[PDB]
């Protein structure tokens, strides 16, 4: 029990996104989260298959670390998205 960062308690808009991030990082259960395009994109890929598009909306309260304007898979892979929260 203690104040933790309560990354997810920052933004609710957010938990559009952090919702999938805390299934790829377990990061979740000390605090702030982070994963890797290629991870964030093989997650997605059973769901929308788009993460890259929805890190725009994010990105709109610099939430997204990423460097960029796009994320191609297999390229940009090694891109680490570290949910700043």
């Amino acid at each position: 029990g203690a104040m933790a960062r309560a990354e997810e308690h920052i933004y609710r808009e957010i938990m559009e996104l952090c919702f999938v991030i805390r299934t790829m990082a377990r990061h979740r259960r000390d605090g702030k989260i982070q994963v890797t395009f290629g991870e964030l994109f093989d997650r997605y890929v059973r769901i929308s298959d788009k993460v890259v598009g929805i890190l725009m909306r994010a990105r709109k309260h610099g939430l997204v670390h990423f460097e960029g304007e796009m994320l191609w898979q297999g390229k940009d892979d090694h891109v680490v998205i570290t949910l700043l929260e």
